[PDB]
């Protein structure tokens, strides 16, 4: 190929990009970001290993969809509980 920005456009690309955006949030501390991104993608992973019959490729998709799971769950775990935490509101929230 060619090192560029340009090209490069899947089903489980969308995932990539989604994913590595989400990455990205995670580390700007936007796991409300981040979290959704990382879902989008495990999502659109989860329909890839699916359709992956590599024993190979399984394993790296199985092992990246958890991998993006386990951090997704952590943050919504954080963020169902920051949500209330915001203790802010008419009443109750």
């Amino acid at each position: 190929g060619s090192s560029g920005s340009s090209g490069q456009d899947s089903d489980s690309t969308a995932a990539v990009a989604v994913l590595k955006r989400a990455v990205e949030l995670d580390a700007e501390s936007r796991y409300q970001q981040a979290l959704v991104c990382y879902q989008e993608g495990i999502d659109m992973l989860l329909q890839v290993l699916k359709g992956t019959k590599e024993s190979s490729k399984r394993c790296v998709l199985r092992t990246k969809i958890s991998g993006y799971m386990d951090r997704a769950e952590n943050i919504k775990k954080y963020l169902d509980q920051e949500k209330e935490d915001g203790k802010s509101g008419p009443s109750s929230g």
